[PDB]
Parts: C-alpha cells; structure tokens; sequence
C-alpha cells in the first residue's frame, strides 16, 4: 500500500478573502469604453459558451467559430417598460432577461463580428421555458454536439441535448436538438436543495476529460447541503484571521461551493455526484461557472463571483477567482494568495460578468453596466473586450486587451454527415 492523502473539499476561508485586493493592476480587467458596440438590436446576450471538445479545446468547424449564448428578447414597445414620460426603460427589460433566457448560437470565420444563428432548440423542446448556462461539446467529425445546460423552473437540473452543427460557405445551422435528457439535480446531503434554500444554486455544468486519468467529470455551481441558516462558520471556515477579525457575523448564510460529478461511461450519459472540490461557507454564496485550464501539469480551477454575495465583514470585486492544485481532487490553494484573478475596476464595478478563461489564456466576458457620468450608465447585453491573462505557478497576470467578443479557435474540426 502507497497511502495517499484522502480527497477533501478545499476551504476558501475568510482569512483568504481578507487578502482580496480590489486595487491590484495585475488582477484588474481593463476599463470598458462607454462607446462599446452592441451585437444585436433584437436580443440581449450575456453568458457566452464557446464550442469546444471534451478536452477543453475551443473548436471551429470547417473554419467557422461558434459560440452559444444565453439570450433574451429586447422589448422596447412593452407597456411594462415605458417610464413616467412614456419612454422605454432598458434597465427593467435587461433585469427580466433571466426569467426568459434561451440558448442561441452565433458564428464567424474570424472569431469576432458574430453572425446571429438563432435558437439552438425549437420552442417547446426544452422541458423548462428557461434555458440557463452550460457547455456545448463537439463530439466527432459528423458534427454531433452534446449541449450540457441547466433546465430551470421547476427546480434546477443539469441536462443535455444531442444535436449537430451543419456548415455551408455562407454560415452555420444547429439541427436535431430534440430530446433533452435529465442528468442530475441537487441531492440534499452533499449539495443544497430548493427545499433547504429557496435561493439555492445548481447550474453551469462544465464537462471535461481529466488529462491524467482520461475519465469524464463535470463541474457545476452549488451550495453546501443543509437547511439555509443551519451552517456554522467554524475555525476552518474562518481560517487564520488576524486580531480583531474573529467575528463571522451572519456569514453562515453564504454557502457557495464548486461541485463535481463523474461519468460511468465515455458518452457522458450516466453521472454520479461527488462531494465538492471547493467550499466557501462564510465567504461567498455564489461560486459561479466553475471551469478548468490544464497547464504545466496543474489544475487551474476558475469561478466567477460577486461583491454582493460576499460574507458579512468581507468584500471584493465582481469577476474571476481561482485556485490551483497538482491534482484534480486537490488540495487547491488560492491564486495570488486571495483567490482574485480578474476583478472589475472599482470605478466600473459592474462593467462585465460571467467570464470564461480559455486554455490559451484569453478571457471572454459580457458587458453589463458601464458608467457614462456622475449618475448615468449604459446597459450592454453584448460581448466585452477579450483580455489575455498568464498563469504562473500560484500567480496570475493581466497582459493584453483584444477586440469585443474575440474568441479565436484552438483547433479546427473537419465536419460532414
């Protein structure tokens, strides 16, 4: 017997979070310009999911780059959105996007200047009217895709739907996305359920093939199981806080975690829930859109979090947080000491969200709210400038800003059927 250290959740502690520096130029997103272009006058987009293979390679098909987006109609003539003076209030329309979210696709031979493709699934295919985020996985040279996504209301279920991409020299179509399959939902012993917490998270599936074992796993956002308000911020959740920083307040209401599941097969059909990789009890309620970069034989685990969902007595920016391990199952340590990788600038704290770090170091995000004066601001619902980061040991560094929605491919796949 070679005894191995047992698998245990890595704790993101309050002491770790106290290191978060909102004013670090190496971990701040470049300022978004108030004059940003808008992709569509018909729909809002936000969460953006590039087509990729199971190993994480961003993929074009016959030279066409493809992205999937969470999408919502713009409703400029809706009476509900007319203000006191009978003028359209975009903020109300934008805030209602989540309740009417649908999966669209877009394509481009340049990895930018996206051409809208429309709905992935015909209306009525999804068992829930709300389609929330996940991952489009290109399977083979027949152009078959497994779209892993979150079916929301009733409940929140990780699901997948098989279809295929068809290309011509004029553009791209998504066909045959007809049969949504239930994979798993929160169990209540490892991941918190709606019964335990009306505000529970269970979403953002990120399937991947482990580069070391070759087994299929899948990350998702969850909360630590237990009735809302029952969790305890104990010595491990507090961590090594300095004198005067012992008070956890009511931070036991913040219970975010990064979950992982394992597949019994190579087709991603039958999944088993595992205990979480990372827990943030007392630190942050929302460890969103968990995803990996594999580099230098290490596991870089990224998650998107918000200022608003920090534990009592803690703060930090909206943006990218992350951890690094030698091993898939840890132990993980916080990148840059605190976990902060790419924070919004405090002068434009809501400029972007739902970032995605790709294996080439390029980080895509969508524009939310950009200030244009003392009280005035613009709504995006469009792609932000891509920004290159470098991963180096347990450090990250912002390097270079690229064009709006620049998502170049890492591989091209030759498709016919």
């Amino acid at each position: 017997i070679q005894p191995y250290k047992p698998t245990k959740a890595t704790i993101w502690s309050r002491a770790d979070a106290l290191k978060v520096n909102e004013y670090d130029p190496t971990t701040t997103q470049p300022l978004v310009s108030g004059d940003f272009p808008v992709m569509s006058d018909e729909v809002f987009i936000w969460d953006t999911m590039p087509l990729r293979d199971i190993d994480g390679n961003i993929a074009s098909v016959n030279g066409w780059s493809v992205i999937f987006t969470l999408t919502a109609d713009r409703n400029p003539t809706a009476p509900e959105y007319q203000d006191e003076q009978g003028n359209y209030d975009i903020t109300l329309d934008w805030n209602d996007r989540h309740g009417r979210a649908k999966m669209y696709f877009w394509y481009s031979r340049t990895g930018k200047d996206w051409i809208i493709g429309g709905r992935v699934m015909a209306e009525g295919v999804s068992p829930t009217a709300r389609e929330w985020a996940g991952t489009p996985v290109l399977l083979n040279e027949r152009g078959e895709i497994d779209l892993y996504y979150t079916a929301v209301t009733p409940g929140a279920t990780v699901v997948k739907v098989r279809g295929r991409v068809v290309t011509t020299e004029n553009g791209v179509e998504m066909v045959g996305f007809k049969k949504v399959k239930s994979l798993f939902e929160a169990d209540g012993k490892m991941y918190q359920t709606e019964s335990q917490n009306p505000y529970w998270a269970f979403r953002d599936p990120c399937p991947f093939r482990d580069p070391k074992s070759g087994k299929l796993y899948m990350l998702f956002e969850g909360n630590v199981a237990g009735e809302r308000g029952s969790h305890v911020v104990g010595p491990d959740e507090l961590g090594d806080v300095p004198p005067g920083y012992e008070d956890a307040g009511n931070s036991h209401f913040q219970t975010g975690c990064i979950g992982i599941a394992v597949c019994r097969d190579e087709d991603g059909d039958d999944w088993e829930l595992l205990p979480p990789l990372i827990t943030a009890v007392g630190v942050n309620d929302q460890t969103e859109r968990p995803h990996f970069v594999f580099q230098d034989g290490k596991y870089y685990l990224f998650t998107i979090s918000a200022k608003f969902t920090y534990g009592d007595g803690l703060t930090g920016p909206d943006g990218v947080y992350g951890f690094v391990s030698e091993n898939l199952f840890g132990p993980y340590v916080p990148l840059n000491g605190s976990g902060l990788v790419l924070g919004n600038p405090p002068s434009q704290p809501y400029q972007t969200y739902s970032h995605y770090v790709m294996p080439n170091g390029l980080v895509t995000s969508f524009i939310d709210s950009v200030p244009t004066g003392e009280d005035s601001y613009r709504i995006g619902g469009t792609e932000a400038p891509t920004v290159l980061i470098k991963l180096k040991g347990a450090q990250t560094f912002v390097l270079e800003e690229f064009d709006y929605g620049y998502i170049p491919p890492m591989i091209d796949v030759k498709v016919e059927h």
